[PDB]
């Protein structure tokens, strides 16, 4: 139908603004500590402690099959990126500090996106 291709031509729309978004944010993890899934090989406990673990890349192939249907899903995925690394990680860590830096640069970047997200429709 001709109402299902504007569905995919808004998601695809979202999908280019959620890729800008992501190419932001991950410009605030210079050490690139989020680049990468933890790898189990190293980490052999990690699933023990995070149940839903996140990082950049695996955003990244979400993106580009189209499977974030709105902002809130994508944003849910940010969160896990820094929430997982929150708790895993003491507060003494470069691990956890680079994940306040991300948090707090990152809020500037969806606050505007927000904005855009709901502007553009």
């Amino acid at each position: 139908s001709m109402e299902q291709v504007a569905m995919e031509l808004r998601l695809t729309e979202l999908t280019r603004l959620l890729r800008s978004v992501l190419d932001q944010l991950q410009d605030k993890d210079p050490a690139r500590i989020f680049a990468q899934p933890v790898s189990l090989k190293e980490v052999p406990d990690y699933l023990d402690h995070i149940k839903h673990p996140m990082d950049f890349a695996t955003m990244r192939k979400r993106l580009e099959a189209q499977g974030y249907k709105n902002l809130h899903e994508f944003e849910e995925d940010f969160d896990l990126i820094i929430d997982n690394c929150m708790k895993y990680n003491a507060r003494d860590t470069v691990f956890y500090r680079a994940a306040v830096r991300l948090r707090d640069q990152g809020g500037v970047v969806l606050r505007q996106a927000r904005r855009e997200v709901d502007s553009i429709g």
